[PDB]
């Protein structure tokens, strides 16, 4: 049925939602608000700017006009009522719990984190009087057993960070509607065009659009969607209070600039990275292999119900321990080593190695950490070059 | 009579500090390097860049060399040892604060602050178990009256926002020393071109760059700069974890841009603001005025030990109040009425009618906050023409 | 076939070709060269860069690293020695030709040209002493008869903009080889995803890389690519001396950016350009349509053998004539009426009611512009959306 | 004195000419348009507008809005009623000269000039049948003797690119004007915030703004100020059709960044200049000295009238020819060796051994160029830096 009030399509909002050129001198990209104040014609329109009573602007830190393009986009996008733009991730991260969360309160985190949201957890907000608890949010007989009163936020990541570890959102959803807690998702990973945890009873999703929102690897920008009422909050108070991790317009403009591609790279991330998973999984050096799209998958069911794509992050372990993995990723030449994913060039990491290179094998062991788990983000490259490039490193593993 | 590469003066280093063209292929403008991540190597190289040793970046978040240039020039400016760059004043002042504080340490606070670290103290950071106290800056024995052994942090502004209220860096300092606290100086109103409070025993200071070190209003920006020991903490845990306040590259290049003309902008910022206050000070409109260039202001002395010049800001209170700003204001055809300050062009507010509209009087009375106080930000434009636009506008005050 | 002499595909090479991270300190992206001038570490090589002895720049009006990587990589994609960028289409065909052509020789053009092209060569160069003649390209009978020893450039579109009237582009060089004349195709609507005339004979290509290469429309720059002596004399005297024509390396990072996702982006152009294509053939109201993918399309062999896929451009020609025009543009709600192509949002325009409503119905006749001929440049949206634009505005032309 | 036409004066124009914040959402600083294209409402509204009728805009490399504000800035500061921006100096030397100039037409130059622009006139717009003679500038008689009816433009530059030789432009303009002949001055040097060529008598007036006007040696632009139908015409020929040299909107954007300092950079650069000056006209190892400030310079009258201050840049020669030159250029350690100018770090060449360095000795001496001739343009640093530098490269040029 065509509709008068049917939305358009994903790939149609994410070009064009929230901007008509006609509003800007028929300019048909946005133009770039690169400005730090706005002015006031007198001091009653500025008056009632800061009383949020006139929707005109006064400072960027705040609100800004190509913030705000990207922000209504993004909400649409996981179709939600309002966006926050910020610099980065981990400020969207940050910025959201700092508002929601006071001492005495609890939050219920999935037993796998982002390693910068696990530290700002443990040696940030959780000691200044914060309490933390982990479980395993694909339990819910143990989430559930987990709640107090005390709970206020349950927050993870879905897929999460190390094995691709999913949680059921809804089922979650239930049970924090259940004991008044609010539900925060982070969404990176999938993308809005993969997962819309709001449309499963989430309350906040947060992003960093570092990765493949943005796409090419060229700004760190953060992405805050929910309801209007708490959005309105954490830019008033986690954001223009309590970090001040204001997004650039020139990074904004740019973010909405892959965003309008996303839909056409994700697909080419999932088509790669299926095709690269299943050649994975037959090779002699793989123990084994954790992607959503493999059958093999533990929670394959609970992936296909909740994404539309298996995604283009992939897990693995090598047989041969710490060392195979240091070999592997020594010899790729087309894969680059680095931290960070979701980019046009696929990237590698070996936390045994890298990241977590300065623990001992018991601790890795402690947070989900293979000694021979990589971790692939899978680019938008040919897939033969690909698959050349993976194979050769396999056998330089041994 | 010290010669031979001596330190260079104060415009060679704003210019020059920290950059070779010959090392980047004779660009004389160093390139932007706006990419999210960074490759290694080996594996190795990239155990060592977590770790610390052989270091050369990993990710934007934490470091990234267009931002290690800003800050290593900002540091030479401040004559410090270490510089970090930050999405925001906020997210300096945050980043610093929530990384020297934790529940049950106390943080002594000038009388008057910027509204946000106000709201950041008392709705932000206090309300996690940090307790705070507004001391005078420039009574010593007052704030010898005040500490306590748990006193970790003495942060203050020198001038301050409402009336332009000068600490004694030099004495807080002391005080400092002997109880074994950290003193943060919010120096964005003179710059280093003319306060350092570092030299006078601070141990850190914080910097709106979004004012006059950017000068040209089009990014928002923050700076610390102090000791390595400081600094290095502030980056690692406030900034990498609380905040997530990340600098955009393209930024911090128009800020380094801004600081080229930094000695030149303050010196007119500087003689136009005086010619304006001498004005103004002669006008049967204005009652009393706040600018520490004219003889009568309370703190000339210690402005003039601290300040090689007095600023660029102009305070003055007005004999028909609040509708006198009102009128004052509307009437303004040059300033532009916003908020902020240290832009090319001359601002004007007035925050009885505008950022404090809906105060009333006496809530006002509490802040430092006259009924009919105007904040002048002094620009570069033609002294005649901002005579005339003020000239007009007292009349009009009637 | 295993084996390193392979060529990579061309999505590797658009997204990596010409750069390795470790020579740029392992920044993923290379670092924007946003500088005029070059320095030398002494005047000795300095000599040998004036003089092109040496590996190395010194002013970015001549040569500049961000540029260069544009260039290799332009030259890679359509498989050319050397590549240079520049401030837009027309400075790389006025560059190009102003380098070639000198009083006395003779150019033989494509029977219709864009409209800029067209005005350069009979108001421009063609009025300081350079012959024009124009042949059709599709008839190789007539452009060997054409052809005479003053000829020294054969220049022309494929497909030529206004109607997509194409050109045997093996069959041209060839008589070309025979007699001596340079080829330089415009390849501006294939881009080398689709259609690559140096590896079919040419001598040069140029872009208006404002459109697909970009894809975004954000930037103004043009491309050539040709052999390194030709485009090396392009440099040297068309660009550096003749134009000026300069690009920005902000904006070659943009469109370096843009390349990334060139293929993808040129895969759903096509496809909802295919779609859109069968569906307005099948419309009471269409006349007569024109897309390189319908068998009714005249040149449909010579397409379907020189293009990979069909293209992203439709032209249609409505019943009602030029009144049916303007009522079909006016009421697009999707489709944006402007000038342009190649980019996200999909574009319409109707010569008869504006680029060219300046004109007499019989003068757009000798032009080859029908009165009814609208023009669609299809864009990435969902296509559903598209046809529902397509087909509300198709009612709306009676 | 205080008429109601009053004239704001340099400064405040240069912050602030052509915009008013409220005109587009209250943004202190003017967004960046962008953007490739723009839309219409309707197709009539789009087909007045190619035609000249309604102000809207169309494609960036027609006219942009971004570009126009710059354009209408700088048309204030040089007195005049239109201006363009385009992507080099070159781009509007060369977008002029073509518009004016057909084969049979005359073009008189200054004796010598910029390298480039000479290039361009001899073996470019001149290999088109466009003769060329050069005439000394301030000779009226022999620039009288000299004229002749194919004479329709008069180019030079004052002061100009060797010796700093100036020219009589009220004299030139008198001359032209018994002739009809249209004058175009190059200002790059001077900026109109010291010379101001059409309040002399001149036509037109060229600009690289890569120089001065940006400052800070990070973009390529070019500047035309002049009448009305004269930049009309070049806009929609030189520029349109015939060098296609499109300044981008993010440099246009900086490039008006830079002129909001422009007055206080040429004070300084000035004051440098002269301190320099006046210490190298005292070394023994310097034969002569051509800098406008001393008294002794050939053309002190001319010069101080139309320039309100010597200039940035001066040139000298030292005793011990190609030799001294190369050793004083290698031991400079502040200064660095490059070409161009206008940039805030000092820089400095000597063509005998860079730029002419493939010439002989006979066929520099007939270009004006000695042997010893080193070119500085003084940068905005500590002048006592400077001094120490200049100093110690004199002392090792034996
Ligand atoms: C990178 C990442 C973050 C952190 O975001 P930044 O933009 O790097 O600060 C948070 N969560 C996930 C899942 C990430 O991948
Ligand atoms: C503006 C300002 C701040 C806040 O910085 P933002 O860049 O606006 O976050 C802090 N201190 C002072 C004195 C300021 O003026
Ligand atoms: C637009 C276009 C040009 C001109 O390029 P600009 O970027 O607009 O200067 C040249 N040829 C074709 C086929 C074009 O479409
Ligand atoms: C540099 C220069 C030019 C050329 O400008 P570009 O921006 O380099 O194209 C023209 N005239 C003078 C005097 C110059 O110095």
């Amino acid at each position: 049925m065509h509709g008068s009030n049917k939305l358009p399509g994903f790939a149609t909002r994410a070009i064009h939602h929230g901007y008509d050129p006609q509003d800007h001198g028929g300019a048909l990209v946005p133009p770039v608000y690169q400005t730090a104040t706005f002015t006031f014609p007198t001091v009653e329109y500025g008056a009632a700017c800061f009383a949020g009573e006139q929707a005109g602007h006064f400072y960027s830190r705040i609100s800004n006009p190509t913030l705000n393009l990207l922000e209504a986009r993004m909400a649409s996008l996981e179709g939600g009522e309002a966006g926050l733009a910020l610099a980065s991730g981990m400020g969207a991260i940050t910025s959201t719990l700092w508002t929601l969360l006071r001492p005495g309160d609890e939050v219920l985190l999935g037993n796998t984190l982002y390693g910068c949201t696990f530290a700002f957890l443990h040696h940030g907000i959780g000691e200044f009087g914060v309490k933390l608890r982990h479980v395993d949010m694909a339990d819910l007989q143990a989430l559930e057993a987990a709640m107090t009163p005390a709970t206020r936020v349950i927050y993870f990541e879905s897929p999460a960070n190390p094995n691709m570890h999913m949680a059921d959102i809804a089922g979650v959803a239930k049970i924090a509607r259940k004991h008044g807690a609010t539900v925060v998702v982070d969404n990176t990973y999938c993308t809005p065009y993969l997962q819309r945890p709001l449309e499963l009873g989430a309350d906040l999703v947060v992003h960093s659009a570092t990765k493949y929102l943005s796409g090419h690897g060229d700004i760190t920008a953060g992405i805050v969607v929910g309801s209007q009422a708490l959005v309105d909050r954490i830019r008033l108070q986690g954001l223009k209070d309590m970090t001040g991790a204001v997004l650039s317009p020139h990074d904004a403009a740019l973010l909405m600039r892959g965003i309008k591609t996303l839909n056409l790279r994700m697909d080419r991330h999932c088509a790669n990275a299926q095709v690269l998973a299943e050649f994975l999984a037959r090779q002699p050096q793989v123990e084994l292999i954790h992607y959503p799209g493999l059958a093999s998958f533990p929670q394959y069911t609970l992936a296909r119900q909740q994404m539309s794509q298996p995604g283009g992050m992939i897990a693995f372990e090598l047989k041969g321990g710490i060392g195979a993995g240091r070999r592997f990723m020594n010899a790729l030449q087309l894969f680059s080593r680095a931290v960070s994913l979701g980019d046009a060039e696929s990237l590698a990491q070996h936390p045994a190695s890298m990241t977590h290179s300065s623990y001992t094998p018991e601790e890795r062991a402690h947070y989900g950490i293979s000694e021979g788990l990589v971790r692939l983000s899978v680019g938008l490259e040919d897939i033969d070059d690909l698959l050349a490039d993976v194979q050769q490193a396999l056998k330089a593993s041994a």
